[PDB]
């Protein structure tokens, strides 16, 4: 298993950029430390700079659903640039991505486009802000919102991986109008509602949550959170832009019935491009200019290349069976998984919902991001670097939910369960 | 002049997102009328989906410089998406393009890519606060730095256009950190210095304004914002988004001689894709994670589409006599428009700097937001209409700088002229 050329390319690149990364979790600072770096990417799997290939559960962090390179998706992007990449003033394309999206998504009655998820959830918070004329929030303790002052606290993704606290930039005058609880803590909320009467704007959260590992919420709690904003003329958010189009086409709201009165979407509707959207009620989107006095603007916003590539993703999952064939080989490899650890002596809990996985080194159950802490790391980095050389590649991080897609083949899942074997017969 | 089927989608778009746009500067709500629905660009030229061609001076806001679809960058595209469009993982193209960058421009000496300038913008924004320690920020009125909450506060681009308030949905709480002051006026700067000792971060503005206008900064005052950031120990951050490679292949830094310890980078640097960046002082990025404590991630930053986009372009500008035909077709431009107005009668100014110019319906100068305020906006708005039906198009306000390309001719300039002369003799 030879890396010579990550090696040096990843060496040359810290010089250049913010410890040699794009994004703080391609570093592999919580699992040893060294990355690998990509050339290609194709149908279920990866190729490295030094020719080894592996099979893919990161999935570019939620784009791929359809598989890397997807030839459809490519050939209609290469169509669609011979007549230009940004154009500045609207177009075709945005109409029919839209008229997808709210068909698509429940709530979604109306939508605006923007780059990705971060966008989104700036949007989505000053908008909630802006409609009831509130200004506290209620989030929830490992749940990732983007990269935005009023959320970096306690927040997911890599905040939730290498133990990365509140703040990071943003004073006590943004990180002061948020509150936080834990969750699936339905009582705290309450509390929360009752400890801050007439001034909570709405609680914004990841119907399942997958940036402090893979979390399921407990039996009445979205049904919980939809009837207490109720009652306060409170709105609920559902930051969908990891859920979206891959627990279910309407994502988690459909799949568990639970309606919200704004979501957020962004990675798989971008098809493998820079591409995020916000929508909801309309009576809330018509606040949003130039309709209405809220400001979000974006140059690229609407793209053609992006609405090209949204729109391919998004018919190619309306096919048959889908969804069906992502539990089954998600089911099978998540089993495979658990099973195997039993069988050497390996304390851990998992599961999964569609094509979205979780695997934690700790018997649990794991119910919040506490539960989620109390697994053991050093496992898990050695885990990781094991199923490296064994030819699978799994998210560097614990707190990180793994990803399956179409292209993904009964073999290839066999295949992952039998390196597991080898790997967990050491540690 | 037909514009049909313009009419049919845009009324459609109004039912599916808020204002039927993906951005608020799209909506003519300003220049009487709706909105062109554009089918593709090439060169310095746009085509409508009535059949309608036109010669461009918007360049899709920005990113256009080397010219509409241009074809070396678009096979270039074409041969990188074959090997997938997103990693979520490093890639050598990252470190090429860094390099490139720090190459650019004077002040960055470490790099991080991000998908847009409202990206740059608020990341930027944390990283004076997390590297001096202080909360306050000063900004410019009229000035435009993205939507994050603490830039919603006398903006330009669409807020002036729209005559929107400044915010809504953003807590006064954060608001209050933001002190502004009116551009070209140094003396409200040390004013706002010496009645908030230790607290001032540092200072954000567009070094060549085009967001309320063409405005070019008055002789000493960028090295005078220089002097008072140095005594104080507060930061000089450039926000060079539009002016960035188009100004100058270092952008107005280099062109003017004022280095700034952090700037912000996007539009042409994605070559037509999503792409944003900030760097500067290497002591002062090492605070971003995963080098240091402040934390700033995306999914799609760094994405191979969007490298090889701005690597490709970057090659092009690069290319000797590229800075000088941008100022002579331009300033024949400039200079022509502002003799029709005189020789037809009419109040105005204007001028240009490379690939970017401005025409104001006013005697002027302009200096400041309350300057540019003063042009007669109906006469501007019939000129608009009046140059659409002649085949000419311009930014849909009176408060944005007008852009020209590599792919703009000697001809195209004076059929642009020739249509100020008709269009002009009558308003
Ligand atoms: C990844 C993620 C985001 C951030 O979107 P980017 O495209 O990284 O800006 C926001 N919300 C959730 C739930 C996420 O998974
Ligand atoms: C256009 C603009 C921005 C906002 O960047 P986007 O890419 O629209 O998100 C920021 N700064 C300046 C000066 C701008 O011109």
């Amino acid at each position: 298993f030879k890396t010579i050329k990550s090696d040096e390319i990843f060496a040359a690149a810290q010089k250049l950029m913010p410890g040699g990364v794009s994004s703080p979790v391609r570093a592999f600072k919580s699992v040893g430390g060294q990355p690998i770096v990509f050339d290609r990417v194709k149908d279920a799997y990866a190729w490295d700079v030094d020719g080894n290939r592996y099979i893919d559960y990161v999935g570019t962090w939620g784009p791929a659903i359809c598989g890397h390179a997807h030839p459809e998706v490519i050939e209609a992007l290469k169509v669609a640039m011979e007549k230009g990449t940004s154009f500045g003033a609207p177009c075709a394309l945005e109409n029919v991505l839209a008229e997808m999206v709210n068909d698509a998504v429940p709530s979604i009655e109306m939508v605006r486009f923007v780059n990705s998820g971060t966008e989104a959830c700036m949007a989505v918070l000053r908008l909630m802000r802006a409609y009831t004329g509130r200004d506290k929030i209620i989030k929830f303790e490992g749940c990732y919102h983007g990269h935005a002052d009023m959320f970096l606290v306690k927040a997911g993704s890599g905040v939730a991986t290498l133990g990365l606290p509140s703040s990071p930039g943003v004073p006590k005058k943004t990180t002061a109008n948020t509150l936080t609880t834990p969750y699936n803590d339905l009582e705290a909320v309450k509390a929360l509602f009752a400890e801050n009467p007439g001034e909570i704007a709405g609680v914004i959260l990841e119907p399942i949550v997958g940036n402090s590992g893979f979390i399921v919420p407990d039996a009445g709690f979205l049904e919980g959170l939809r009837e207490i904003t109720l009652e306060h003329d409170a709105l609920l958010v559902f930051d969908e832009v990891m859920t979206g189009f891959r627990i279910a086409y309407g994502g988690v709201q459909e799949k568990f019935g639970v309606t919200p009165d704004l979501t957020t979407l962004g990675k798989i509707i971008g098809g493998g491009l820079p591409v995020g959207a916000y929508g909801g009620k309309r009576e809330i989107m018509q606040l949003v200019a130039p309709a209405g006095p809220m400001y979000q603007a974006g140059t690229l916003s609407g793209n053609p290349l992006a609405m090209t590539a949204g729109i391919k993703t998004l018919e190619l999952l309306r096919q048959p069976g889908t969804y069906e064939y992502l539990d089954q080989i998600t089911k099978r490899l998540s089993d495979g998984l658990l099973a195997i650890a039993q069988e050497t002596g390996h304390a851990a809990c998992g599961g999964q919902v569609s094509g979205m996985f979780g695997f934690f080194f700790t018997e649990g159950p794991v119910h919040n991001y506490e539960d989620a802490k109390k697994s053991d790391l050093q496992k898990f980095s050695r885990f990781h670097r094991g199923m490296l050389e064994q030819g699978i590649y799994l998210a560097p991080s614990q707190f990180e939910a793994g990803f399956t897609s179409l292209a993904h083949t009964e073999e290839d899942i066999d295949a992952t369960l039998a390196a597991a074997r080898t790997v967990m017969s050491a540690l």
